[PDB]
């Protein structure tokens, strides 16, 4: 048992894999919580590696089910006044952004209920407003969106100023763990719907940075953070002031010279940090990377942390799929159970 | 190079690339025969990267243009009685098979006019029958189709034989440059479009092999060889006996670089272009089977296919470097 949870989500086939005559090599067993991969080469149909995780989601798993099993328990902790983090890890094209943000799909004007393709960020903001409104709590909601590319922090919500200028990050006088990112824009969200316009502004800026600086999303880490100030009151029950925070991280693809070197280095540090938090090993290498330094005040002070590892089912991507499963296995090691 | 030609064919964006709002990072200039890749963001950048080749084919290039430009001169030499080869090299999904055999229109074939989607293989077979009949040449055509996977040969046209059966090569006593592929099926072609029927049998065999032997086509080399026996008679002229051969190779996906067969082919080509002492023909089964071609009097051509999207920047750059190393041409002045 842990406050740290590692799960795997397999996506369905894409057109390119079909056209290449790829074959299915992944088998997902949600009940036993295992994923098995056929790794055979020429004339080898008998070899297949099996891994076990906290949860396993197959190709048919819907958005709402990932939200209910993974995010719900975590948002509960946040509402109680804690700081938590959720990561999306995997090869480019396997579903990280689909999982973290989701899509709207052409159909027009959305009621109030959640779009079936909506991701974690959208559903999270919707629930915060719904839950806090229903219980009479006095609250305020603000979000921020920064991107880490080539080890440099870029604000994706700052209206003006936009161009290039990095943002400065330095340890601030106060109790340890935290850091201060000066200038980082913090947009106040007034209603549950307002989350979609905010994302747009972010996406638009994201594109400008990719085109005029080659800061492609597939090669950068996206940190979307939501902070909640809460104050509830009950007659004959004292008043409580709480502050909660949830970091939703869409990591760079796991598959220039150092540009990719730093990426591999940032992801590997994250692995070191996680595996460390799982084993209790005093001292975790937070400082070894910009990514882990920014989320330090989220991973340290006890809280729930989850990692969603996305993979492809196709033979054409055997190598990266195995790499992703290995990385996930290293983060939190859980033995396979008997009876195949 | 002279007889060795290296060209580039960039494909159009695909659905996945659009839906991801991918950025076009390659520019193809057919007139200057250059390919440029944007590696810098264009606000700082490290500048583009320009390569020059014998020909560059943009995204709008149609099948008939590639044929008219790359194949015609080559088939002319084949009909003269020579051995030639054409390769399609590149990342899975860039157009190797679309280029080498093409596709068929889901409906109306218009029997007499080549399906616009027809690739090099079908067009070639059709032109062979048309040209030799028109000049009254006595001739016969035969074809073979094999795939190489993890250095093992598999016959795709042998109706019998189980899937796990491989072919064994042997040195040909009559020619040091040649090889004998024992038991390789050579189907006689009696008329034009009968090529499609033969291509289907091979595809069915390839599917079986993928299923029962894990020989995935995206990780294998496919070698289609057509042999033409010719006897041309002209009263008051000369009586010519000829044998022509054309090998059409659809290579394994280039992302497979990182077995070594692709690097051995690259080295063999570089050596032929730069005329260096020894050509490493024997360092791979692919170059060994094709040694009879590539050598002696022969025109050789490599069609390198690429993607224009930022999503495949990595593999596209790799392909361009491989193509440049095979035959290095100096960039003209930025003029
Ligand atoms: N679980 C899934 N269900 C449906 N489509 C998915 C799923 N995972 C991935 N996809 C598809 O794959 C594409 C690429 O994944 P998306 O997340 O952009 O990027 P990445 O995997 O690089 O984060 C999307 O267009 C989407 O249709
Ligand atoms: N130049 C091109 N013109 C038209 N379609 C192309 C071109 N290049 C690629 N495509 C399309 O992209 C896909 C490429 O797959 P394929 O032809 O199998 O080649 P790759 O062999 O190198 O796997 C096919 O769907 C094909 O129709
Ligand atoms: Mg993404
Ligand atoms: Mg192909």
């Amino acid at each position: 048992g842990k406050n740290i949870q590692v799960v795997v989500r397999c996506r369905p086939f894409n057109l390119a894999e079909r056209k290449a005559s790829a074959h299915s090599i992944v088998e997902c067993d949600p009940v036993r919580k295992e994923v098995s991969v056929r790794t055979g080469g020429l004339a080898d149909k008998s070899s297949r590696k099996t891994y076990t995780f906290d949860m396993v989601f197959g190709a048919s798993t819907k958005q709402i089910d990932v939200y209910r099993s993974v995010v719900c328990p975590i948002l509960d902790e946040v509402i109680m006044g804690y700081n938590c983090t959720i990561f999306a890890y995997g090869q480019t094209g396997t579903g990280k952004t689909f999982t973290m943000e989701g899509e709207r799909s052409p159909n027009e004007e959305y009621t109030w209920e959640e779009d079936p393709l909506a991701g974690i960020i959208p559903r999270t903001l919707h629930q915060i407003f719904e839950k806090l409104t229903d219980n009479g709590t006095e609250f305020s909601v603000k979000v921020s969106l920064l991107e880490i590319y080539n080890e440099e922090l870029f604000d994706l919500l700052n209206p003006s100023s936009d161009v290039s200028e990095r943002l400065q990050m330095f340890d601030d006088p106060r109790n340890k763990r935290g850091v201060i990112i000066k200038g980082l824009e913090e947009i106040t969200v007034h209603n549950k719907d307002e989350v979609y316009q905010i994302l747009e502004k972010g996406a638009a800026k994201r594109t400008t940075a990719a085109t005029l600086m080659n800061a492609y999303s597939s090669r950068s880490h996206s940190v979307f953070s939501v902070t909640i100030h809460m104050k509830e009151t009950t007659i004959d029950g004292e008043e409580l002031v709480k502050i909660g925070k949830l970091n939703l991280v869409d990591l760079a693809g796991s598959e220039r010279a150092r540009e990719a070197g730093n990426i591999n280095q940032s992801l590997l540090t994250l692995g070191r940090v996680i595996t460390a938090l799982v084993e209790r090993t005093p001292h975790v290498p937070y400082r070894e990377s910009k990514l882990t330094r920014i989320l330090q005040d989220s991973l340290g002070g006890r809280t729930r942390t989850s990692i969603i590892a996305t993979i492809s089912p196709a033979s054409l991507n055997l190598e990266e799929t195995l790499s992703t499963l290995e990385y996930a296995h290293r983060a939190k090691n859980i033995l396979n159970k008997p009876e195949v």
